[PDB]
């Protein structure tokens, strides 16, 4: 099952779990009053699997490619890590596909404490427009992920603060409706 947890009250390297003592975990509900989603794949079908057709229809995943984040192979590495980690949001759905290895994505709660989502192999999630977030390696340093999009992709973060945008004034109001 996947895990996510509140972190610990540590600034220094992103890349361990941080988590906070004593553990305080967080349920794929919890992450629902988010408006985070989740599916679990067999991530070795990922070129031709039913399931994951499934969700792209019903979700209008109607773009994808796939990115692969190590020191060695991808270009402009050390620039493009530092933009995933630094505290954003966007104007549409980030999904993401993991295909091989794993990672941290880190997202506020309605108090705006951070919690950490550990994604692996097989793990899909959906981080809905607006909300705060950031993405690291864990200490395996590295991931293969499926990059999907509502149309063709527009991939700009905006850095927090970003508190103007109707993308951001809707989620907030979405967040009035959870539990
Ligand atoms: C696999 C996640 C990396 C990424 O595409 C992002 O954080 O924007
Ligand atoms: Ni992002």
């Amino acid at each position: 099952m996947v895990q996510a947890w509140y972190m610990d009250e540590s600034t220094a390297d992103p890349r361990k779990p941080h988590r906070a003592q004593p553990d305080r975990p967080v349920s794929l509900e919890q992450l629902r009053t988010l408006g985070v989603l989740y599916w679990k794949l067999d991530a070795d079908k990922y070129e031709n699997d039913p399931e994951l057709e499934k969700i792209r229809k019903m979700r209008n995943y109607s773009w994808m490619d796939i990115i692969t984040i190590c020191k060695d192979t991808l270009p402009n590495y050390e620039e493009k890590i530092k933009m995933f980690f630094e505290e954003h949001l966007h104007l549409d759905e980030e999904i993401r596909y993991i295909l091989e290895g794993s990672g941290y994505f880190d997202v506020r709660d309605k108090e705006d404490k951070w919690i950490r989502i550990s994604m692996e192999k097989g793990d899909m999630i959906t981080l809905p427009a607006g909300i705060y977030h950031r993405f690291t390696l864990d200490e395996k340093n590295y991931v293969k992920a499926m990059r999907l999009f509502v149309g063709e992709p527009v991939w700009t973060p905006y850095n927090r603060p970003a508190d103007h945008f109707d993308a951001r004034v809707q989620y907030m109001s979405f967040l009035e409706g959870t539990a």
